[PDB]
């Protein structure tokens, strides 16, 4: 067994190493210590001051420097005996404060542990190199056990979820949020890794290649090289994984949500568009090149401006093939695939169309090179085009009259309509993957979302309020879910929000909140951003105390979000919320001779949102998740970034600390601190107590008889600890006290 053989790859890449012995007075420590800041400014960063005397009150520790400070007990944040160095829940450690929490995290991340549990959550941290600990010898090891029974990891809690479906006949779900670049879609890829191999049906199965080829097809067209990741995720995702009866994997569905599309025609300094644009330029055939007017990137406008088009140890040349390849295992025909491959071309050749002005004010296409080349690949008439981007015809009420547009109007129509191309491609592809897997009869789910936490920038827009009041749901759904399960602990043994405010300010009805509000300015279209934003503060100015109108900025709210205060930038919410394009270019379109051109036009499906708003489409989808998960049996990863800069070996306090706070991991310490944090199976606590008391046997039946022993024989305050029927529940500091004791 390779868990209890402790020479095995198990052993050394994800536990601590043990020793020969075991003994308690291995430990045995005359020092005593806290966590100090050095510089109270920097009140992320600490240092462990040795304890040198105490008055009835206060402590008095030695700095590193040498220097004498003091401090109140009651706000001293004491440091765990060296015992608890590395355990694998943090729910283990007696003194539950931030820096004894990061010191943990610390302690396993410098063994390159990078899984921890934090009683109801695992927390992943980015190791920014690869650990061989997710190959199948090591799927083998995790099935079937205990949460206890094995180190944290990502599979471990896979198979949790897996056999509480089984037992319980309950459908289930995984939640993995945090940061950009923190490890959210490597974990999400290792649940369905080892789910397909538990649930599987395999002899050598199919189902399981497509649903595994199902991620790589997405992750070309849904992501990009940010500053942050070179792989991000630009969308939000939930995955079904359907199971029969019997327990086996029957299919999957996936669901999509904000899709980046402005990042089609536009990319921040260093970044990239979307992988498929290059992996399309780098292994396109010779054959496929000259039928597609296919060049380099240098010479496509939406690719040569962010000064970056690859990514180091990337090929997107060999990228290209395993996209193909998995859209060859999954059901693309080769022609779906060709016409895949003439729009993502198209868009790049509209991209290079150019508007001149000078006839007056109206727009000319003197140059009519790339309107050809995306005309031919779009199968549609290049005149139509031209007018339809030039010269739409708007209704005037009763009047149909094509308005000639500048060159400003008419770069601004082309860019909305590359927008709307890759969106609705994007949803086609996504359609057409859930009709190769999806099985309308599934007995049983397991489904996993993978999507950002809250996200705070300099500039927050609108896709970022979408993602926070997301985050704020989320976040809600936990608490409801932590305290249900607390409670239900506390039974079992025998023992004894301002979530809803900030979430009505956003989508309340009445008073209307944010949405409705936008929503409202949404009808007219004379509304500019100035409208939109005076009515806001007119409603919630001085007047909601989740809200904040800025002293000098006239663009900009702010909202009090459960991660702290958030700024938002107003510009071009009224666009971004109609998401416009003009009929005159639906209509040409429509008349594609393309197949799957043809569909992302004439499917109400995709074409249409349902008139419904993009704000108000959100809130639907947000509201159907919701309602679905509350349905499941939830189980929570959170995923931290180290630092900043992508290195390995570099945990910086700072970036991560700002991190536990805002996806709730020190919250649920503190909400946890405060009862009966420790909770030890009475015969554990003997067989390392029971030297403690001259009375005692490491082994005996009577476990409880014999822990009362030992709290007797230490004389322990009856209000530190409960009686359970199984486990005794220890206050917080207690057991470091006990601990502390001598043989
Ligand atoms: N457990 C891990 N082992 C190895 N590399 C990882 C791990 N988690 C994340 N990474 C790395 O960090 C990069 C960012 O991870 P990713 O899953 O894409 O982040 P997120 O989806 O949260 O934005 C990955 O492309 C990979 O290099
Ligand atoms: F960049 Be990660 F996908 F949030
Ligand atoms: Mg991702």
């Amino acid at each position: 067994n390779p868990i209890h053989d402790r020479t095995s790859d198990y052993h050394k890449y994800l536990k601590v190493k043990q020793g020969d012995s075991d003994l308690f007075k291995l430990t045995v420590s005359d020092k005593r210590y806290i966590w100090y800041n050095p510089d109270p400014d920097e009140r992320d960063s600490y240092e462990c001051g040795e304890i040198v005397s105490e008055t009835s009150d206060s402590f008095t520790f030695k700095t590193v420097d040498g220097q004498d400070r003091q401090v109140k007990k009651d706000d001293a944040n004491q440091r765990n005996p060296i015992k608890f160095d590395g355990v694998e829940d943090m729910s283990e450690l007696s003194y539950l404060n931030e820096p004894a929490v990061f010191h943990n995290l610390r302690v396993r991340y410098n063994q390159d542990l990078i899984y921890t549990y934090s009683g109801l959550f695992l927390v992943a941290v980015n190791p920014f190199k690869r650990i061989p600990i997710y190959t199948q010898e090591m799927v083998d090891i995790f099935k079937g056990r205990r949460r206890n029974e094995v180190a944290p990891h990502i599979f471990a809690i896979s198979d949790v979820a897996y056999r509480s479906m089984l037992d319980d006949r309950q459908n289930q779900s995984l939640l993995i949020t945090g940061e950009s670049g923190a490890g959210k879609t490597e974990n999400t890829k290792k649940v369905i890794q080892y789910l397909a191999s538990v649930a599987g049906r395999n002899q050598a199965g199919v189902l399981e290649q497509q649903i595994l080829q199902a991620n790589p097809i997405l992750e070309a067209f849904g992501n990009a090289k940010t500053t942050r990741n070179n792989n991000s995720s630009r969308f939000g995702k939930f995955i079904e994984i359907q199971f029969n009866n019997a327990g086996f994997i029957s299919g999957a569905s996936i669901q999509s949500y904000l899709l980046e599309k402005s990042r089609v025609v536009f990319q921040s300094e260093t970044e990239r568009n979307y992988h498929i644009f290059y992996q399309l330029l780098a292994g396109a055939t010779a054959e496929e090149k000259k039928a597609l007017h296919l060049a380099g990137p240098e010479s496509f406008n939406y690719l040569n401006q962010s000064g970056c088009v690859d990514i180091k140890g990337v090929s997107d040349e060999d990228e290209f093939k395993i996209t193909r390849q998995a859209m060859d295992i999954v059901g693309f025909s080769q022609e779906e695939q060709m016409s895949i491959f003439k729009i993502i071309a198209g868009i790049l050749h509209l991209g290079n169309i150019k508007f001149e002005k000078g006839a007056g004010e109206g727009a000319v296409l003197k140059d009519k090179t790339a309107l050809n080349a995306a005309s031919t690949v779009f199968g549609v008439n290049p005149s139509v085009l031209e007018k339809a981007l030039m010269e739409p015809r708007i209704l005037a009420g009763r009047d149909l009259v094509a308005q000639h547009l500048n060159v400003e109007k008419s770069s601004s129509s082309r860019d909305a309509l590359v927008k709307a191309l890759y969106g609705r491609l994007f949803l086609w592809l996504v359609k057409k993957i859930n009709n190769v897997l999806c099985s309308e009869r599934a007995a049983y789910f397991i489904g996993v979302l993978d999507i950002s936490g809250f996200e705070i920038f300099k500039v927050n827009s609108f896709e970022q309020l979408c993602i926070n009041y997301t985050n704020e749901k989320l976040q809600q759904f936990f608490n409801h879910h932590m305290f249900k399960v607390e409670q239900e602990e506390y039974l079992k043994e025998k023992i004894n929000l301002d979530s809803q405010a900030t979430i009505d300010l956003i989508d309340g009805r009445q008073p209307p909140g944010i949405l409705a509000l936008l929503d409202e300015q949404s009808v007219f279209p004379n509304a500019t951003d100035n409208t939109l934003i005076t009515k806001l503060h007119s409603h919630f100015s001085k007047k909601n105390a989740k809200y904040e109108e800025p002293r000098f900025s006239k663009t900009e709210f702010g909202v009090t979000h459960y991660a702290g205060q958030v700024m938002y930038e107003i510009q071009d919410w009224l666009e971004k919320n109609k998401d416009p394009l003009q009929q005159d270019l639906e209509l040409c379109f429509k008349d594609s001779s393309d197949n799957v051109v043809t569909k992302l036009f004439n499917d109400p499906n995709i074409a249409s949102r349902a008139f419904i708003t993009v704000a108000a489409q959100y809130k639907e989808q947000l509201a159907s998740l919701m309602a679905t998960l509350e349905t499941t049996n939830p189980h929570f990863v959170r995923c931290i970034i180290p630092n900043n800069k992508q290195l390995p070996a570099k945990l910086e306090d700072k970036v991560v600390l700002d991190q536990l706070r805002c996806n709730g991991v020190l919250e649920g310490i503190r909400i946890t601190r405060k009862g009966f944090p420790n909770r030890i199976i009475y015969a554990d606590f003997v067989k390392r107590y029971y030297l403690l008391a001259p009375n005692v046997p490491r082994d005996a039946e009577d476990s409880q008889k014999a822990t009362d022993a030992v709290l007797k024989h230490l004389n322990i305050d009856p209000e530190q600890y409960r009686f359970g029927i199984t486990k005794i529940f220890f206050r917080a500091g207690q057991l470091a006290r006990i601990e502390e004791a001598r043989e």
